[PDB]
């Protein structure tokens, strides 16, 4: 008989800070899962990770003891998808203070309290593969610093970086769960779909 397609995609956080993102997954018919402990990770099709305070991420990393898991996850081919601050995560150099950061994308980031006084603010962006008139949120963004060339730009905001692809792994400084608008969940959930449909053939 048959089973469901719906993708598993896990949420990297506490219960009641990831609403938003929880939302913005099952708002494109995926099913999100909190993910805390990491014999969860093995059952998830892709991984939200939505970040937070650093001291935070380090405890939780450590007190789970998630860094191998999701290494292994990244592993597996399994779709990654770091907002704001969990692009952090994702990050081969930081600019800083030292912090969790797993080496998976190519890229040098900084949290935005170390920059300078940036204001939260909204603004309207072109997103290759994705669309235009996205409206990108950011609240207390971090900074993309430097990418390599295996990164694929697909959206900048003053010239800057502000959301990258790197095969299995995307990346946005912005938060794209604070709108309705689900063009970039949808981006990820197609890289989730193909990954899952590759693994099973190979
Ligand atoms: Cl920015």
């Amino acid at each position: 008989l048959y089973f469901q397609s719906n993708m598993k995609i896990g949420v990297l956080g506490l219960q009641g800070a990831v609403r938003e993102h929880v939302r913005a997954i099952e708002a494109c018919g995926a099913e999100a899962v909190i993910v805390k402990k990491s014999e969860q990770l093995e059952g998830l099709d892709g991984l939200v990770l939505p970040g937070g305070e650093s001291t935070t991420m380090r405890r939780l990393i450590d007190r789970y003891g998630l860094m191998e898991p999701l290494k292994q996850f990244a592993a597996a081919g399994k779709p990654m998808f770091g907002t704001c601050a969990g692009l952090i995560l994702l990050a081969k150099r930081i600019v800083g203070y030292d912090e969790p950061h797993l080496g998976l994308m190519d890229i040098t980031v900084e949290r935005n309290s170390f920059g300078r006084q940036r204001e939260s603010f909204e603004a309207e962006l072109s997103i290759k593969g994705v669309g235009d008139g996205f409206v990108g949120v950011f609240i207390r963004a971090p900074h993309i610093v430097e990418a390599g060339d295996g990164v694929d730009v697909l959206a900048t905001y003053n010239d800057r970086i502000v959301a990258a692809r790197q095969g299995q792994f995307l990346g946005c400084s912005f938060h794209p769960e604070l709108t309705d608008d689900h063009r970039l969940m949808q981006y990820f959930l197609n890289m989730v779909k193909e990954a899952k449909m590759a693994s099973s053939l190979k």
